[PDB]
């Protein structure tokens, strides 16, 4: 028993991470069998960051202004593309300590662990989650672009975030291995509305379920609700409407416990109207909503 | 900016978990060069776990009762003795894969990064406090034994923590790399008052110190105090009684922020006796405490 805000164990993407130096910028990047991804503002100045045209500044570097340092090793660079906000440098040697991995696009809602690091060189690893507004609330410093987040399933490392850009409300945003980012940020040092988050309310619903199975129960009620009462509470609280396919999602939740989902959400309907009254649940003083039903049934069953 | 909850890096303790196995029972070993650490009790059954003489159980194992999977491949056991808690299995292969490490007895109070295991096999990594009553409030299921607690100081890793035991109450207790428990407990499987619990006064004020500089400053007004004047709260609420030590050590971030240590207590007063009302801090809705004044600096400066 117990709940932790649990990461991914961070071996497999340490074993990626190299130095990217260009110019006078210095950066993380990521190398996957022969190709080095890295956010493209490596090839900034602070200068030209408030408007960089990329395509231009990437035509006055070649090959060899690239320094990439796996450890005290340097790679040596035979290609160099951008593709979105990323860029990839092709290698003539393959990373050999490459996972098995894929580059996935997550869904906001969605979790993933961060390998914080600063000059090819981690520091940390933390779990979090892509906000509803597409950003995330990291822990990250000058110098840690180029950290990316994952998820793993037995061997293989989906990649789904690479850092790129601190917005001034202290928020994190950043891409997916293909460079797109996550909401409508852009590479540019300019103000950027983040816009309206909310709380992931089938994520609150499955930490309840993770409180119930590890002992915290006084929050459980004679109570029921139905999808449309639920919703208007959601809406006055800005939480995420709660569909049928999320009420699906806990079913595994719902069995383990025996608590039909929608009286759970009567459950949570009451939190929200009466607050925690000084009490916690899981050792948390507020309702916490960076836990998925899968990351709940992984905890509390032992997945490796 | 942002402050989470940052693990250490797992990798180096990845390439150290093994699986051992003896009779029907199987947990989690440590290999460090030609060693594997193990506790002691995967050699009992459930029926010998209520009050288990290992002395006596031990000499019914031979060499080849231990069963050792590193990954896929079997480790040939060469001897094997006990010391305090632990077992220690000599194998006849020194792990390839042993990093720069120390066996470190950690105060109460400081913290470590957990790398929870199954099988030999590592699900995921926390971070988390040795509490004052020397337990830690873990996450951790059926067959996490041999699950290990570490620090990270650039190449050097310090185990601290080997995990052994759930306690009725759901918390988790363990012992140091030598087979020494934190607290009072025993191997045994019977009721443990783990104690009463303080919490950690240096760490909060640490944390209230990484709200600062992380933008969070609501808490902060217009008084000061005594180290005498701060106790008593201190003493009402149940929080460590802050020492000119600790103080010293919060040197740091009072240089940081230009708020002196008494200053900060002050506000950490004013915070016991009013509470939150309503608000957060950092993201939490409770005063902090498993983060040290190291860990504010580390976390807060970069260092990898
Ligand atoms: O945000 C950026 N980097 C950082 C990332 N995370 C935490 C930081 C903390 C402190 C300083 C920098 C941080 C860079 C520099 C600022 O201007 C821009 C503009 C656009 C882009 Cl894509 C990146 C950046
Ligand atoms: O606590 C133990 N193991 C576990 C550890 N952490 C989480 C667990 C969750 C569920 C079941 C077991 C868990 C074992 C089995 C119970 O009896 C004892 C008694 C003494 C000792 Cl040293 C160990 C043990």
């Amino acid at each position: 028993s117990g709940f932790r805000k649990m990461a991914f164990p961070s071996g497999k993407v340490e074993g990626c991470m190299v130095q990217v130096t260009c110019g006078t910028t210095t950066l993380n990047g990521l190398w996957l069998d022969d190709v080095v991804y890295c956010p493209r503002h490596v090839i900034c100045t602070s200068e030209d960051m408030l408007n960089p045209n990329y395509e231009d500044l990437l035509i006055r570097k070649s090959n060899h202004n690239f320094l990439v340092q796996a450890g005290n090793v340097q790679l040596r660079v035979i290609g160099h593309s951008m593709q979105n906000c990323v860029l990839k440098l092709k290698v003539d040697t393959a990373n050999p300590k490459t996972p098995k991995y894929k580059f996935v696009r997550i869904q906001p809602g969605q979790t993933f662990s961060v390998l914080a690091c600063y000059n090819g060189s981690p520091s940390g690893v933390y779990q979090c989650a892509m906000r509803p507004n597409f950003t995330i609330k990291g822990s990250f410093l000058n110098g840690s672009c180029g950290s990316v987040g994952f998820n793993i399933d037995y061997d293989c490392v989906s990649f789904c975030y690479m850092h790129h850009m601190e917005l001034p409300t202290g928020v994190h945003a950043g891409t997916d291995l293909e460079g797109n980012f996550y909401g409508p940020f852009v590479d540019r040092q300019t103000a950027q509305a983040a816009g309206t988050d909310t709380t992931i309310t089938v994520n609150v619903l499955a930490w309840l379920y993770a409180a119930v199975i590890n002992g915290d129960r006084w929050f459980l009620n004679r109570f029921t609700t139905t999808l449309n009462d639920f919703n208007l509470v959601a809406m006055k609280y800005n939480y995420e409407p709660l569909t049928q396919d999320h009420v699906d999602i806990l079913g595994p939740l719902s069995a383990q416990t025996g608590i039909a989902v929608l009286d759970m959400c009567a459950s949570l309907k009451e939190l929200l109207q009466n607050g925690m009254n000084g009490r916690t649940i899981l050792g948390s003083a507020l309702l916490e909503d960076e836990f998925t039903p899968f990351d709940v049934v992984r905890q509390c069953s032992g997945v490796t």
